[PDB]
């Protein structure tokens, strides 16, 4: 059986390549320098300025907003990537429909910060497919609440990455996540399980052959879904404070719909 | 790292350790529970009229909740003793000592409340009363919603059907957390429960062999726990916020 996990394993990887704009084998390779060409930074408002005619952005007054905005609509790519390479789990897509959705709906959040991990270092985040680099400083510094809604991700980040995960154990990892049989309102819990169950087998035995020093990382990375269950909540309580506190967040209606979450 | 005979020697001397720790092992609550025993039989509380009868034989929700508080003071107690006995504990950085028990005595009560429960009840003092869930749920103000959640808990939780050699264990696992807010020393604290995680991974294999991937069920329990502590937490004060009952000192100290 033990074949049937690497051939799960490899099946996941090569549609985790296909359905995501940048691996974190290339985020790293930029990040470090070990790099093509350079991308453009943004570490203060004039950089900023000068990057929206540079780069393609996110975004479309004030400048805390339109970063915000742009954390937001990147989301709502993340949530079409996520959800074109959940339909290749193998046993996904005949899954019951509105369980389909319901585990898309409740996993999509974990998984965003989890990959989101893979673009951050201690010092900033990459954007743009790559191209940009906005550093922890500017985000940090970010007036009223939105400089507290960014840096966490930044101390999760920091804190996951230490796994030194690569694309192949990621690919299974989100997988094992979007397979999550406790999520509220799901009509048959069974399928979903047994296809977990599957992906936990071929984390564990991906994790021990492509990390065969790094003893109990299988139990460790595990513990980080209790990371991600925390900061996803915590999360939540933050855009609450921001809603029933910024009007100066209006967009046209028909964005507010696209991204009701 | 270490030999599959050292690991078995580890699971044994928890085992051993948290038999001698905890006055009512999980083996003796079902016993008492499922019952088929004319002596480990309880008396059960289900309203007031027999709450007062339980007086005799073994304001109504602050009683309860107090019997509550002195009952985890008590766990408290137990718990702090069996991690003395865990191999490296005692060994660790005094103020780390202190971190780890004050952020995973709550996760442990809750693991170890679930072993006293079935969907209909709570087993008090120690065994001899039966108190139900529906009357427990059925308090006043905030202390009905209060009860609720760890019966929410334990069904779940017993699903596993984990007995008291795995939970020996997996007690240890959680308290030598090395992700607990303020530590001084990480890694001492990650070499122990590499030890206690490799222990806990083989003592599932062999005690549940037809329970594929019990480990990593059991290890997603420890995500439920996190978020039902902090539930537990805010919901404490809220009520601390309309009722002047009291918490113990050693309570009072692990909240703040
Ligand atoms: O294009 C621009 O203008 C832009 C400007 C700033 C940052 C980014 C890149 O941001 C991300 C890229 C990717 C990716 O490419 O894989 C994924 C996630 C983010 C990002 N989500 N997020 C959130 O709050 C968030 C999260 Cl974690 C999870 C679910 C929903 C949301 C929300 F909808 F609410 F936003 C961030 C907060 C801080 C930072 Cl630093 C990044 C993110 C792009
Ligand atoms: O003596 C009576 O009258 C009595 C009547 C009902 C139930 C119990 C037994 O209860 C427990 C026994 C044991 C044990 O035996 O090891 C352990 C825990 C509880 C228990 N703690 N708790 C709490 O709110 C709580 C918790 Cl989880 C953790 C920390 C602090 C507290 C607090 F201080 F705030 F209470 C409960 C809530 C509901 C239920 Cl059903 C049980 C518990 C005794």
């Amino acid at each position: 059986e033990s074949a049937d996990l690497r051939a799960l394993a490899k099946h996941l990887y090569d549609s985790y390549i296909k359905s995501f704009p940048l691996t974190k084998a290339k985020a790293r390779a930029i990040l470090t320098g070990k790099t093509d060409k350079s991308p453009f930074v943004i570490y203060d408002m004039n950089s900023l300025m000068m990057g929206e005619d540079k780069i393609k952005f996110k975004h479309i007054k004030e400048v805390a907003i339109r970063i915000f905005q742009g954390c937001q609509f990147r989301s709502v790519e993340a949530v079409q990537e996520i959800t074109e390479y959940a339909k290749s789990i193998p046993g996904f897509v005949n899954l019951d429909l509105n369980d389909q959705v319901t585990l898309l709906k409740y996993g999509v959040h974990e998984i965003i910060y989890t990959m989101l991990a893979s673009l951050m270092n201690k010092d900033g985040v990459l954007i743009s497919e790559g191209q940009g680099f906005m550093t922890r400083e500017f985000l940090k510094s970010l007036r009223k609440p939105f400089g507290d809604f960014m840096e966490p991700k930044f101390e999760f980040a920091v804190k996951f990455n230490a796994l030194e995960l690569d694309d192949s154990d990621l690919a299974i990892f989100i997988a094992v996540i979007i397979l999550s049989g406790d999520r509220p309102g799901l009509l048959n819990v069974k399928p979903i399980e047994d296809i977990q169950d599957n992906l936990l087998q071929a984390l564990e035995l991906q994790l021990k052959l492509n990390h065969p020093e790094s003893s109990q990382l299988f139990a460790k990375l595990l513990q980080k879904m209790t990371d991600l269950r925390q900061i996803v909540t915590e999360h939540v309580q933050l855009l609450q404070v921001i809603k029933k506190t910024e009007t100066d967040m209006s967009l046209h209606p028909l964005l507010q719909e696209i991204y009701k979450d």
